[PDB]
C-alpha cells in the first residue's frame, strides 16, 4: 500500500497523457489555424481557402483517433510479449518523437508534421489506454483493484482540464508558444521514463507469461508490503483458471456465431451513442463554438465545461454503484438530447437576444455533465457484462473500434456540418440521441 502508490501513479502518468493530447487543440485553434494560413502563403503567395482550411485542421484533429484505434488494436502484442511495465517505457518514444513534430512543426513550416505528430501521439494514447487499466488491475490488491482503477478515468479529464488551463492566452494559447503547448507532453513523458524503471513489472506477467514464480514472489511483498504472499499468489492462479476455463474466440468468430450476434450488436450501438451525441464535438471546438455564440470570455467556458466534466466524472463514481447501468445510461441521452435542444435555442435567439450566450454556456455543461453520468461509463460496463471470459475480450476489441471509428467521424465532419445547417447542428445530435434513447429503452438489458 505504501511502495504500491509509486507504481501505480507511475502509470497514470500516460493516461494523464492522454487526456492532455485530447484537448489542447481546443482552444488554440484559430492561432494554428491562421500557422496554417501564414504557411500556405509562403509556399504558394496565397491565402489558403477557407474550405480547404476547415479539412485540414479537421484532419489535424482527427487523424488522431486513427492513430487510438491501431494503438488500441496492438495493445495486445507488446503486453504478452514485452511486459506491462516495460511496454509502457519503450512506448514513451512516441511521445517525443511526437513532441518534437508538434513542436518544431511551426519552426519546420510544415502542417503536416503536426498532422503527423497528432497521428504518432494517438497509437500512443491507443497503445497507453490498455496498457494503464490492465497494469494497476494487476498490481494492485484486490480490495483496492476496485478504487485505484478509478485514477485511470481521473487522469484522462484532469489532463483535458489542464490542456485547456494552459489552453489560454495569458499561458501557452496564442501565436508564440502554441507549437511548446502540444509539446509540453515530453515532461510527463520524461518523468515516466525515470519512475517506471523503479516500479515492479507485474506478478501476472512473472507468474504466467514467463513462469518465475519465484521473480514474482520478490515484488508481492515489497509491493503489497506483507510478508507473506501464500494466498495472494494462490489467488491470481485461482484467477486465472476462470481466465483459461472456457476457449477464447476471435473477432470474426463473433460475427459468424448467430449466438454473438445479438450482444455484440448492442455494444457497438452503445459506443455509437457514446461518440454519436457528439461530446467530442465540444472537447475538440469548445472555444470554437462558444465564439460563434455571443459567448465573452469563450476559452474560460471551455475551461469551465473541462471543471464540470471533471466533477461529474467524480460524481459517477458514487452512482454506478448505487444504481443500473440501463437507466443511468437512459438519464443521459435524455438529458444531453434536452441541452442539445437547449443549445440550439441559444444559437438561435442570440442574434435576437444578445444574452443567449450565456444560456450555450449552461446548456454545453449541463451536456457533458449528463455525458459523464450514462453514456460515460456505462458503454464500457455493459459490453464486459454482455460476454464471457471467453468472448469478452474480442468483444471489446470491436467496441474499441467502434469507437475510434465513431469518435473520427465526428471529430472529422462536425465542422463541414457546422458550415451547412447553421445554428441547428445539435438537432443531428438530438435526434441521434433519440434513436439511441429509443434503442436502449427496448434492446438494452439491464446488468
Ligand atoms: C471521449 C472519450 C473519453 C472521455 C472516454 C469516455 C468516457 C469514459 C470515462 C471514464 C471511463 C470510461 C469511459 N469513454 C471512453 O471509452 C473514453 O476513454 C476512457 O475514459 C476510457 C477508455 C478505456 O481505456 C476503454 C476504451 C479505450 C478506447 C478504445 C476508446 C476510448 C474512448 C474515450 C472517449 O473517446
Amino acid at each position: 500500500t505504501g511502495r504500491l502508490m509509486l507504481a501505480v501513479g507511475g502509470a497514470v502518468l500516460g493516461s494523464l497523457q492522454f487526456g492532455y493530447n485530447t484537448g489542447v487543440i481546443n482552444a488554440p485553434q484559430k492561432v494554428i489555424e491562421e500557422f496554417y494560413n501564414q504557411t500556405w502563403v509562403h509556399r504558394y503567395g496565397e491565402s489558403i481557402l477557407p474550405t480547404t482550411l476547415t479539412t485540414l485542421w479537421s484532419l489535424s484533429v482527427a487523424i488522431f483517433s486513427v492513430g487510438g484505434m491501431i494503438g488500441s488494436f496492438s495493445v495486445g502484442l507488446f503486453v504478452n510479449r514485452f511486459g506491462r511495465r516495460n511496454s509502457m517505457l519503450m512506448m514513451n518514444l512516441l511521445a517525443f518523437v511526437s513532441a518534437v513534430l508538434m513542436g518544431f512543426s511551426k519552426l519546420g513550416k510544415s502542417f503536416e508534421m503536426l498532422i503527423l505528430g497528432r497521428f504518432i501521439i494517438g497509437v500512443y494514447c491507443g497503445l497507453t489506454t490498455g496498457f494503464v487499466p490492465m497494469y494497476v488491475g494487476e498490481v494492485s490488491p484486490t480490495a483496492l483493484r476496485g478504487a485505484l482503477g478509478t485514477l485511470h478515468q481521473l487522469g484522462i479529464v484532469v489532463g483535458i482540464l489542464i490542456a485547456q488551463v494552459f489552453g489560454l492566452d495569458s499561458i501557452m494559447g496564442n501565436k508564440d508558444l502554441w507549437p511548446l503547448l502540444l509539446s509540453i507532453i515530453f515532461i510527463p513523458a520524461l518523468l515516466q521514463c525515470i519512475v517506471l524503471p523503479f516500479c515492479p513489472e507485474s506478478p501476472r506477467f512473472l507468474l504466467i507469461n514467463r513462469n518465475e514464480e519465484n521473480r514474482a514472489k520478490s515484488v508481492l511483498k515489497k509491493l503489497r508490503g506483507t510478508a507473506d504472499v501464500t494466498h495472494d499468489l494462490q489467488e491470481m492462479k485461482e484467477e486465472s483458471r476462470q481466465m483459461m476455463r472456457e476457449k477464447k474466440v476471435t473477432i470474426l468468430e463473433l460475427f459468424r456465431s448467430p449466438a454473438y450476434r445479438q450482444p455484440i450488436l448492442i455494444a457497438v450501438v452503445l459506443q455509437l451513442s457514446q461518440q454519436l451525441s457528439g461530446i467530442n464535438a465540444v472537447f475538440y471546438y469548445s472555444t470554437s463554438i462558444f465564439e460563434k455564440a455571443g459567448v465573452q470570455q469563450p476559452v474560460y467556458a471551455t475551461i469551465g465545461s473541462g471543471i464540470v466534466n471533471t466533477a461529474f466524472t467524480v460524481v459517477s463514481l458514487f452512482v454506478v454503484e448505487r444504481a443500473g447501468r440501463r437507466t443511468l445510461h437512459l438519464i443521459g441521452l435524455a438529458g444531453m438530447a434536452g441541452c442539445a435542444i437547449l443549445m440550439t435555442i441559444a444559437l438561435a435567439l442570440l442574434e435576437q437576444l444578445p444574452w443567449m450566450s450565456y444560456l450555450s454556456i449552461v446548456a454545453i455543461f449541463g451536456f457533458v455533465a449528463f455525458f459523464e453520468v450514462g453514456p460515460g461509463p456505462i458503454p464500457w460496463f455493459i459490453v464486459a457484462e454482455l460476454f464471457s471470459q471467453g468472448p469478452r475480450p474480442a468483444a471489446i476489441a470491436v467496441a474499441g473500434f467502434s469507437n475510434w471509428t465513431s469518435n473520427f467521424i465526428v471529430g472529422m465532419c462536425f465542422q463541414y456540418v457546422e458550415q451547412l445547417c447553421g445554428p441547428y447542428v445539435f438537432i443531428i445530435f438530438t435526434v441521434l440521441l433519440v434513436l439511441f434513447f429509443i434503442f436502449t429503452y427496448f434492446k438494452v438489458p439491464e446488468t
